[PDB]
């Protein structure tokens, strides 16, 4: 229930891994380099970083009591490109590709 939900969890993120989606998700498949030039305001801006790598070990090590933390933890990550990011650079209607195919399986998960 709670298991079959974080079993559905896992697919999304796989689906968000996957070749389909590579495009336009690259950007979201590890933290944020903030080491890298541009970056030296990154910690300054976003308070609590997150990328679907650090989900992905997250939802194996069993950190999301459900669906609901796990979407927080997505929602997060995209939240964290909305506020960084000029909101017409590329990296902004990236994020809006990926998060419409995250929504649309999010929302059709069964309860």
């Amino acid at each position: 229930k709670v298991s079959e939900q974080l079993k559905c969890c896992s697919g999304i993120l796989k689906e968000m891994f996957a070749k389909k989606h590579a495009a336009y998700a690259w950007p979201f498949y590890k933290p944020v380099d903030v080491e890298a030039l541009g970056l030296h305001d990154y910690c300054d801006i976003i308070k609590h970083p997150m990328d679907m790598s650090t989900i992905k070990s997250k939802l194996e090590a069993r950190e999301y009591r459900d669906a609901q933390e796990f979407g927080a933890d997505v929602r997060l990550m995209f939240s964290n490109c909305y506020k960084y990011n000029p909101p017409d650079h590329e990296v902004v209607a990236m994020a809006r590709k990926l998060q419409d195919v995250f929504e649309m399986r999010f929302a059709k998960m069964p309860d």
